[PDB]
């Protein structure tokens, strides 16, 4: 805990400018059409423009801890909305073009969103989500679940059980979830383009999972305001604000950036949205 490595926090900031970042942005929407597998990869930084601070970023939890200072929310986890970026990614999947999403966020907003559970991987966990020691049944929540690192919340399981619900927050020296990240794994490894937002990738083996894409061919496109791990490793890096990217992106696709209804749980991802057709490429 107060041994724990944060890695590097506090890098400077990479602003693209405006000409190489609209271009970057095609050469994206370019790799999507032509991508039969897409893998995302989110991190912290998909949800600062909701009020949740990131880890390593200039007011990072971790940087602000590190220089003596708070990191600030400008929202309670449960008043946060889903950024453009997570709504984007919401219609990505519905029209075809998102083949599963890792997230090492604990926010609980793909969930909220309405992004369908059986695509999305939690690798770190969720705040809303409480699990069944017994018989492993997940409770998605309206409020946090109370506790972070596993514990008892004091509430029972309702299984037609009555088991220990815990909370799903990994604490520095606990193993992610196998099935999570069993699945996190094929999706990235089967993968021909993992796309990265808002993630330093400097956590094991969550940040290794794009990597997992570049073998057999898969291309890697990191998002990202500050330097990541794997940078050198990278075919596309866009030094950006992910909702400009993602804003960017979804016009070139020619898709609409879905209305949050507010806080909806989607299990199962339904048969694909009709999607317009593809450009002419070469
Ligand atoms: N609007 C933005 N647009 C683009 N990038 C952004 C934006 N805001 C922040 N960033 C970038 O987003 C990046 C966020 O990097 P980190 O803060 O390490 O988040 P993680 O999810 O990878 O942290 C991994 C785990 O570490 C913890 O221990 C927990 O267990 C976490 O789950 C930065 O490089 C920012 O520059
Ligand atoms: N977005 C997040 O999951 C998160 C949670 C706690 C602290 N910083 C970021
Ligand atoms: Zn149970």
């Amino acid at each position: 805990p107060f041994t724990a490595d944060k890695g590097k926090c506090g890098l400077p900031e990479i602003f693209d400018p405006p000409e190489e970042l609209e271009r970057k942005v095609w050469e994206l929407a370019r790799l999507v059409w032509q991508s039969s597998s897409v893998v995302f990869h989110t991190g912290a930084g998909i949800s600062t423009a909701s009020g949740i601070p990131d880890f390593r970023g200039p007011h990072g939890v971790w940087t602000m801890e590190e220089r003596g200072l708070a990191p600030k929310f400008d929202t309670t986890f449960e008043s946060a909305r889903p950024t453009q970026t997570h709504m984007a990614l919401v219609q990505l999947e519905r029209v075809g073009l998102l083949r599963f999403l890792v997230s090492q966020n604990v926010d609980g907003l793909h969930v909220r969103s309405g992004f369908p559970r059986d695509k999305l991987a939690e690798l770190h966990g969720n705040m809303f989500v409480e699990e069944c020691a017994k018989c492993k049944t997940q409770y998605v929540r309206d409020t946090v679940v109370g506790t972070m690192g596993l514990k008892a919340t004091g509430r029972l399981c309702t299984v037609a059980c009555r088991g220990e619900l815990r909370d799903t927050i990994l604490d520095w020296e606990d193993s992610l979830p196998d099935r999570d990240l069993a699945l996190a794994d094929e999706a990235s490894r089967n993968a021909d383009l993992s796309i990265t937002l808002g993630t330093s990738l400097q956590i094991r083996p969550s940040g290794n999972l794009p990597l997992a894409t570049k073998r057999r061919g898969g291309r890697l496109v990191i998002v990202n305001l500050q330097p990541t791990k794997h940078d050198r490793h990278a075919d596309l890096r866009i030094h950006g604000y992910v909702d400009e990217v993602m804003t960017r992106l979804m016009k070139h696709l020619g898709l609409e950036i879905p209305a949050w209804d507010g806080p909806r749980v989607l299990e199962r991802a339904l048969p694909p949205l009709p999607r317009p057709p593809t450009p002419k490429l070469e």
